[PDB]
């Protein structure tokens, strides 16, 4: 029994984290084969950041301007290119600990593990959701940039996020490993508003299913609802619209528990309208939305890796 | 900067997890040097479990009764001993991936990362507290036993927990790596009651400090209190007494924020009595108690590992 914010095991990613330094800026890089990936803003000074011309700043850089340290081993940079907002430093050594990996672009609502690093060394691991507004509510400090988010399938690491910046609101933004930001953000120190953050409805439902599996059934009610009637109530409480695709993905959990998706939707409707009356679900007084349907299945069925 | 249930990186522990099989039972073992540690109840059948005489059950066992698999590599058992409730299988091979480690017995309140495993293979990693009643509110399924809890200092893994059993209440119990149960529990299938669980006061305070660091200052009040006056209020809300040792360990955070421990205590007093008025601290509507003072320092200062 029990249910936790459970992260993927970090071992495979630990062995890819390096320190990258340029000028006075030190952040993290991801070392896969003979390439180190890191945020390109590492080449910028404080003043460059206000309006950086990256094409120009990079032409003015040479390989020796980049210091890459893997543990107590200096990696020599022998090449550099830029892909969107990621810097690719070609190094003299293929990472012996390179795992099987893919670069994946995730959708809002999907979750991943983050290996928060400083100076190429891991500080911790935690589970995360890509928020609907394309931010993530991470735990990152100065120098966290280059830290990556990932999922694991079997033995294959699917890298989906690289951390680039913190916004004034204290939430975080970054790119896929091709250097394309998630959301309407740029690696420039210019005012940038997060879109309004909404609650990931399908994930709340998934977590309610988790709660049922673990006993909690008090929120189950006698009501039912149509999909559209639900979404009308949801929108009023800043909940993402629930699509048919979402309903379909919840199918496995609806089958496991025997509770139909729209029935669970009704249970949520009431919770939104009335509240919880000081009661808690899976130890939480708030409706948790950082667990996907698949995440519940994985934790409740005991899926392992490598 | 944000705040998350953040686990230690699992890499070092991943490389120590093996599968151990005996009779009708498969669970997990921890492979350090030429020894594999696992719960001794692996030698029991269903019938043995009702009233096991372990000294006698083990005398009747031979090395060949124990099948240890590290991936697709069979480890040959060449010896067996019992230390309290842990079985130590001596094998023909020292684990090449043995990290620097200690075996530590933690105190109630203290936290650790758990690497949940099935069949010697990791499913995930999550942060945990040793509850005051010596249970842990884990996420474990059938076959999780042998899974370990740990902290890391620099490069040294301090193993503090091995999972042995789930109790009727759905919470978990186990031993230090010397095989001594935490709490009044035994590795017998006989009814066993968890003591009443209390809230880990020192940890709630630590987490309030974390909240200050991340902005939230609304719960700060002008009032102060003596230690005893605080504990009188605490006991009424099922909070662990706050000791002077607790005050001392909160020292770093009190220094960092400039808020005195007893001042923070007063702020907590009010929160306990009046509630939050539907407000939230670090995204939570409940007072969180599974973060130690050190855990907050590590997350908020960016402490890394190896
Ligand atoms: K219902």
């Amino acid at each position: 029994s029990g249910f936790r914010k459970m992260a993927f095991p970090s071992g495979k990613v630990e062995g890819c984290m390096v320190q990258v330094t340029c000028g006075t800026t030190t952040l993290n890089g991801l070392w896969l084969d003979d390439v180190v990936y890191c945020p390109r803003h590492v080449i910028c000074t404080s003043e460059d950041m206000l309006n950086p011309n990256y094409e120009d700043l990079l032409i003015r850089k040479s390989n020796h301007n980049f210091l890459v340290q893997a543990g107590n081993v200096q990696l020599r940079v022998i090449g550099h290119s830029m892909q969107n907002c990621v810097l690719k430093l070609k190094v003299d050594t293929a990472n012996p600990k390179t795992p099987k990996y893919k670069f994946v672009r995730i959708q809002p609502g999907q979750t991943f593990s983050v290996l928060a690093c400083y100076n190429g060394s891991p500080s911790g691991v935690y589970q995360c959701a890509m928020r609907p507004n394309f931010t993530i509510k991470g735990s990152f400090l100065n120098g966290s940039c280059g830290s990556v988010g990932f999922n694991i399938d079997y033995d294959c690491v699917s890298f989906c996020y690289m951390h680039h910046m913190e916004l004034p609101t204290g939430v975080h933004a970054g790119t896929d490993l091709e250097g394309n930001f998630y959301g309407p953000f740029v690696d420039r120190q210019t005012a940038q508003a997060a879109g309004t953050d909404t609650t990931i409805t399908v994930n709340v439902l998934a977590w309610l299913y988790a709660a049922v599996i673990n006993g909690d059934r008090w929120f189950l009610n006698r009501f039912t609802t149509t999909l559209n009637d639900f979404n009308l109530v949801a929108m009023k409480y800043n909940y993402e619209p629930l699509t048919q695709d979402h309903v379909d993905i919840l199918g496995p959990l609806s089958a496991q528990t025997g509770i139909a998706v729209l029935d669970m939707c009704a249970s949520l409707k009431e919770l939104l309208q009335n509240g919880m009356n000081g009661r808690t679900i899976l130890g939480s007084a708030l409706l948790e939305d950082e667990f996907t349907p698949f995440d519940v299945v994985r934790q409740c069925s005991g899926v392992t890796f490598q």
